[PDB]
Formats: structure tokens, sequence, C-alpha cells
């Protein structure tokens, strides 16, 4: 039985748009496979492209938000978890903070100054590809200042555990800095997701300061080999990573152990920790072609899954079919949709 806010998350509250892409759209804006990019200029037109494409889903996304309301849903006690973020004076970020509210999620919202809009992902889906782009917008503007507040600050301070995304390097470095410090003064679990290739390429600096002050590092394939090879680790990326990324020192130098797992789709995914000299395989199930309706935040879905199990001291083993699980339910859904807890199974 958790206390009430005993699960704390900060990121960009984002609205998911969610389109039925034509092919020339991966090569109109250069688009890869399973990728995110934060909108440039050249992207911009995306958005008012997409909006003239028929068959429309709109819904609340975010990558950190997502884990920590699934967390919630999960539990299903009300005000277990706390969520901070910015979102702008629109529809959108009124629909996004209902949508938390209905789920029980204690919230504490930054609001954007006017005219600066909630952000939001334009999601492109195809048989060929999924891929997305990320205007931040609102995100941005989530401030140092706001989660220093005494009536915000409270939420960090009841909190024993921490989920915060690699995504929110962009837009509050200083805020999850602050915040990752807290927890490891204090003995407290921090997790931090990878999230992003493009993260540990261009934010590199960010990514290592980041885990040096997690307890558990969440990661998938791409973002291990990207990560491997900004590091120097040439030969067995993917394995290597896992080893290094646990054996980072802490930031206090204190003697410590932080676990890594490292989810690699349909193959087995890779555990280790701190203290284990070997990587340890976790088959996972497989799936028919005809099952997979939208993989897309699936990774967000296993670290909620995971989490919630693992804080309420369900075994390793135990907790990764957890993580399993919650990714299959996704997977098996439009978005990040979660629907009635008791059809969970
Ligand atoms: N730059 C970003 N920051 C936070 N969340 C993001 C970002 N880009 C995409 N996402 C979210 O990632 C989810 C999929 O893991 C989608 O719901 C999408 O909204
Ligand atoms: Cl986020």
């Amino acid at each position: 039985d958790l206390s009430e806010g005993y699960v704390f998350g900060m990121g960009n509250p984002l609205l998911d748009i969610i389109v039925d892409a034509d092919d020339f759209m991966y090569r109109k804006y250069n688009l890869k496979k399973d990728n995110i990019v934060l909108a440039e200029e050249k992207h911009m037109t995306i958005y008012d492209e997409i909006q003239k494409k028929k068959k429309l889903n709109y819904i609340a996304g975010g990558a950190t938000l997502n884990t920590v309301k699934m967390i919630q849903w999960i539990i299903q006690k009300p005000f277990v978890c706390s969520y901070v973020g910015c979102i702008g004076a629109d529809i959108q970020g009124k629909y996004i903070k209902n949508d938390c509210s209905a789920l029980d999620l204690v919230t504490e919202f930054q609001i954007a100054e006017e005219p600066l809009m909630t952000g939001k992902v334009a999601v492109l889906v195809s048989e060929k590809l999924r891929s997305m782009v990320t205007y931040l917008g609102a995100a941005c503007d989530l401030s140092l200042a706001h989660i220093e507040q005494p009536h915000v600050w409270s939420l960090v301070e009841k909190a024993q555990v921490y989920y915060i995304a690699g995504f929110v390097i962009n837009t509050c470095y200083e805020g999850m800095l602050k915040i990752a410090k807290h927890s490891l003064e204090n003995e407290k679990l921090f997790c931090f997701n990878l999230s992003a290739p493009f993260l540990s390429q261009f934010n590199t600096k960010e990514v290592d300061e980041m885990i040096s002050y997690s307890n558990i590092v969440f990661g998938n394939e791409s973002e291990a080999e990207a990560y491997g090879e900004v590091h120097g680790l040439l030969e067995d990326t993917v394995h290597a990573t896992a080893r290094y990324i646990a054996d980072l020192p802490f930031a206090d130098g204190k003697k410590r152990k932080r676990l890594v797992i490292i989810t690699r789709g349909k193959n087995p995914l890779l555990y280790t920790d701190s203290s284990d000299s070997e990587i340890h395989q976790f088959m996972v199930e497989q799936f028919k072609d005809d099952q997979i309706i939208d993989t897309n935040g699936a990774g967000d879905a296993f670290a909620a899954g995971f989490i919630a199990d693992y804080i309420r001291g369900k075994p390793m083993i135990t907790s990764l079919h957890a993580a399993v699980k919650a990714a299959a339910y996704i997977i098996c859904r439009s978005g990040f949709s979660l629907g009635s807890r008791d059809s969970y199974s």
C-alpha cells in the first residue's frame, strides 16, 4: 500500500496527432523509421499538411506523462502519482489536464504565457514506416521557478520514486538535475529513460550526468547503439553500452547498485546491474503481424509496467513480465490509450 504522491514525474505534456501518412511525407521531411526529431523550420509545414488529412486521431501524449499516468492506472490507488509539466492556455492543454484528473493523477501544470501553444507531436503512421516530428511549444517554458514553488516542491519532497525521460533535457534540464540531486542525497529511486538516439548524440553531457544520479536506466536498441558509438564502444555495442551505463560512477562516488534495462523489440531484452558481471537475456512474447495495432508508446508502457511492480516489492523477473504485459496492452491499442482498468487482465 503506497503513500500518496509516492511517484513523481516531470516532463513535456504533448498532444499526439496520429495520421495515416502518404509515402512521400517521409522523403519530403527526411524522416526515419521508429524515430523522433524536434521540428526545425524545414519541418513546420507538416502540421498544416497533416491537418488536411481525414481520420486524424488526437490523443494526449508526452513520454514521461504516458509512463507516470499508466503507473497510476496500474496501481489503481488515487493520487499515488504526481506530474509536473508546462502547457499553454488553450483547449489542447485543458484536454491534457482533464485527462490526468480523470486518471486520479495529481498534477501541477505550469501555464505558458499566451500565445505560446501546448506542444504537439505529428505521429506519421504507415505500413512502411512510423515516425514522429515534435513541436515542443509550451513545454519549453517549464522552469525551475515553477518547480521550486512551495506547493510544487512539496510533491518532490514526498515522493520516494521519480521517473523523468531524457526528453526533458531539451526543456528543463535545470529542474530535472535539481530533482535528481535531491533523490540521490535522500537515497530515493530515480528512474531515467534514454528516450531517443539524438539525446545521446547531441546531449551526451546531460545524458551521462543524469545516469550518474539514476538508480534505474531504460533504453532501447537504437538508443544503446547511438550511445555506444558516441562513447567509442565499437564492438559488441549494445551489450557494451549496458555494461558501461551500469558501471558509471554515481555523482557522490558512493558504491551503489544501478539497474540497466535495454529493450530490443521482438528480440530478448537485456538487463544487468553494477554488481552483476553478466548481461542477461529475457525472452519476450512473440507477436503475429496482424496482432500489432500501434507500437507507439510501448517503451513508455514498458517502463510503467516495470516500475509499478518493482516499487511494490516484486522481484526482477516478475517485474519484467509486468513490463512486457504493459507494453503488449499498449501495442494492441491506438496511441497511448488506457481503457477500463478491469479489462487489463
Ligand atoms: N521531445 C519529446 N518530449 C517528450 N515526449 C515526446 C517527445 N517527442 C515524442 N514524444 C512522445 O513520445 C511518445 C511515444 O513514446 C508519444 O506519445 C509522443 O508524444
Ligand atoms: Cl517527457
